[PDB]
């Protein structure tokens, strides 16, 4: 099954998203901090298929997280969940190599579609 890494500093949100993604048929790894996220990613950069992160995180933002992932795995699909005031950065992220950004509130359908498209892209690159 696809393996997804989800990064959010809000435990309950992280839990809700994990639940939804498991129901959607994904294996899910979670990180409650940007450093933990990049750590887990580095240790599994060859088995992770998609990374989902909130645009805003303490210390390192989704932008910083995105940039670091791209340096390690240039073709890794990174999806950013965006809220108020993140629009400008979201657009920049797309120019920075992000796969897609989803404006909150994000629906289960939005996420499942984006993940499916990310997996298809990975397969095209094999």
């Amino acid at each position: 099954l696809a393996k997804i890494l989800v990064i959010d500093d809000e435990s309950t949100i992280l839990q809700n998203i994990k639940f939804l993604l498991e129901i959607d048929g994904n294996e899910v790894l979670t990180a409650s901090s940007s450093t933990e996220g990049l750590r887990i990613f580095t240790e599994n950069c060859n088995s992770i298929d998609v990374v989902i992160t909130d645009m805003k995180m303490p210390k390192l933002s989704g932008m910083d997280i995105l940039r670091e992932i791209k340096k390690i795995t240039p073709h890794m699909a990174v999806i950013i969940l965006t809220g108020h005031g993140d629009l400008d950065n979201a657009i920049l992220a797309m120019k920075e190599g992000a796969f897609e950004y989803l404006r909150k509130p994000v629906t289960a359908q939005d996420l499942s579609i984006a993940i499916n498209n990310a997996i298809n892209r990975k397969k095209l690159l094999m």
